[PDB]
């Protein structure tokens, strides 16, 4: 269990503890699973969306059973295998990214470039740059959310947690359904309840009994 992030990382003032990321509350380190919305023409590749979220373009295919060259259609939600390991008592996989125009802003970043796959707070809290110096070609550590299963989740049966950006429409329940699990195991990960408002375009934890399925629109 890892609390929800609960649409904090929206306000870069909001100093909720979820924002800086993940608690390391298991093993150091673990297989993982990130999401992305393919985007065009900038992250619409193995290579490009591996480059902007530190995997590997063949781990990027497999996962998603493409060739690591397949142009991916834009707004298809692909699935991106990472190391999860703890550093400074936060789980976190790290990314580096280059800003490409002076204009771009931590929210900026957090929010459209990496689809809140991290958060302002945690970007700041991890670079040097003021909020008001940031400039293209600056070089920018990205702390992406990610988490390992707990003893109790291992225990359960689930070998990976991967971190879903939640679209229009999805709940716990059709979520739990694309993976196969129990929409209890989804809440349980996330340390919410059936009452609990789940935000569009915030990203939650889906335990996982398997490698994830690789289509998700099915
Ligand atoms: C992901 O990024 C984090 C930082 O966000 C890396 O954490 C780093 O952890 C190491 C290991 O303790 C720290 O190294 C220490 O630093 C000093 C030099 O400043 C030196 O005396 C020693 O080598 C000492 O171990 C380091 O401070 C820390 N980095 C920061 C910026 O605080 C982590 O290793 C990264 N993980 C991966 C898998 O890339
Ligand atoms: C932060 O990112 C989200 C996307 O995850 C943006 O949400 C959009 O909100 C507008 C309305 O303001 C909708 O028309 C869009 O459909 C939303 N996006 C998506 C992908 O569905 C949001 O605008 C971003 N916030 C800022 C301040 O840039
Ligand atoms: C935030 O969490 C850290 C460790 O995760 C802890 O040291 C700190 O006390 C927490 N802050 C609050 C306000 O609960
Ligand atoms: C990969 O794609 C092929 C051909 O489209 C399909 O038959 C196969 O079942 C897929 N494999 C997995 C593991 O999804």
């Amino acid at each position: 269990q890892q609390e929800y992030l609960n649409n904090n990382q929206l306000d870069c003032d909001n100093t909720h503890n979820s924002t800086y990321g993940n608690v390391c509350n298991s093993v150091t380190s673990c297989q993982s699973y990130l999401t992305f919305k393919s985007s065009s023409p900038e992250y619409n590749t193995p290579s490009s969306i591996s480059y902007l979220l530190n995997s590997t373009p063949s781990l990027v295919a497999k996962s998603n059973n493409i060739t690591d060259v397949t142009p991916i259609i834009t707004d298809t939600m692909v699935t991106v295998p990472v190391t999860c390991s703890c550093s400074g008592g936060r789980y976190q996989h790290n990314a580096t990214y280059n800003l490409k125009k002076t204009g771009e802003t931590y929210f900026s970043i957090a929010n459209n470039t990496y689809q809140s796959l991290t958060t302002c707070q945690a970007l700041m809290a991890q670079n040097p740059y003021d909020a008001k110096n940031l400039f293209a070609g600056d070089d920018l550590h990205v702390p992406l959310r990610c988490a390992c299963p707990t003893k109790k989740q291992s225990d359960a049966g689930f070998k990976y947690l991967l971190t879903y950006l939640v679209s229009q429409g999805e709940s716990p329940d059709s979520i739990a359904e694309i993976f196969g699990v129990d929409t209890q195991s989804v809440l349980d990960a996330n340390e919410l309840d059936s009452k609990s408002v789940v935000f569009y375009f915030t990203p939650l934890l889906v335990p996982l009994k398997t490698e994830p399925p690789a289509r998700l629109q099915i």
